[PDB]
């Protein structure tokens, strides 16, 4: 992957590699997404969940959210990829976190990017001001947060107002990944991915982690691709048995458009090649990513 990396680089062919991926990627219907009744539940016209893998709300009313379950069979890990909640779907979002039993939410975007409102403000920014979403009958409180220079971990309490059951959700917000961009470095990305992992939220005792950006494909696909490649590498301890592009193709069976530019692809080879030093038995690099990243 490291030789492929250098071959690709030497002969300036990331875009064509990426172009091939786009050409190979699956195509499956998104008919419920396109129901007229769901128009205002989608942020982008051109980014939909395929019907086969979409997440259904457990409501009789309208079961539609723009979210997909990415179920990586071999790696044995799933994620739910979703767009940034809209002003009218923040209640659907948290209904889905409750129903799917997720323990973590990864947000890879800011509420504002390039002058636009990429995502509703769907979690509370302070302890005294909880949010209640009447439509799905759920309450959410900030329990605390831990703000780093490039990301923040929130502990959130989610309450199902109908049964009064309560869960803790962890929110990992990467706030320095530009839309249609890459992270500043592999170090700070792996730093952030490993915070997520250490937290327990990836563990198969939970529902699938919710990963989102603005559309739920570019930055998310990047995160997820790196995570699974490292996972696959780990259950074998065998870096050479991972085919990154092929894994991306597996993921795009479950949601379109995963990874939005050829520099995102290239960044994902960089992140997995670096992270393999850790999977391969050198845990001191984790500490190094933490220094490089400048977390504090
Ligand atoms: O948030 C991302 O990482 C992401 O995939 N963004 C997406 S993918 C995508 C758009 C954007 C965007 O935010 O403007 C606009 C519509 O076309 C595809």
């Amino acid at each position: 992957m490291e030789k492929e990396f250098e071959q690709i680089d030497k002969s300036g062919s990331w875009a064509a590699i990426y172009q091939d991926i786009r050409h190979e990627a699956s195509d499956f219907p998104c008919r419920v997404a396109k129901l007229p009744k769901n128009k205002n539940r989608n942020r982008y016209v051109n980014v939909s969940p395929f019907d086969h893998s979409r997440i259904k709300l457990h409501q009789e009313d309208n079961d539609y959210i723009n979210a997909s379950l990415i179920k990586m069979e071999e790696a044995q890990r799933s994620y739910i990829l979703t767009q940034g909640p809209l002003p009218n779907t923040c209640g659907h979002f948290w209904e889905m976190v409750w129903e799917q039993k997720s323990r973590g939410v990864v947000m890879l975007n800011r509420v504002m990017e390039k002058g636009s409102l990429k995502c509703a403000q769907y979690w509370p920014q302070k302890e005294e001001k909880e949010m209640i979403f009447e439509d799905t009958n759920l309450k959410l409180t900030l329990i605390s947060e831990d703000i780093k220079t490039y990301y923040t971990v929130r502990q959130l309490e989610l309450e199902n107002l109908t049964t009064q059951e309560t869960r803790e959700i962890l929110h990992f917000h990467y706030t320095t990944w530009p839309d249609f961009g890459v992270p500043e470095s592999p170090a700070s990305f792996l730093n952030f991915l490993f915070k997520v992992r250490e937290s327990g939220s990836l563990s198969p005792e939970h529902g699938p982690v919710v990963v989102h950006c603005s559309a739920g494909i570019g930055r998310s696909g990047t995160f997820c691709l790196a995570d699974t490649c490292l996972l696959l590498m780990d259950k074998r301890k065998d870096p050479s048995s991972v085919d990154i592009k092929k894994v991306l193709l597996d993921m795009r069976k479950f949601r379109m458009g995963l990874i939005q530019t050829a520099d995102q692809l290239r960044f994902s080879y960089l992140a997995v090649i670096e992270g393999a030093k850790f999977i391969m038995g050198d845990s001191s690099v984790q500490d190094q990513w933490k220094e490089l990243s400048h977390e504090d």
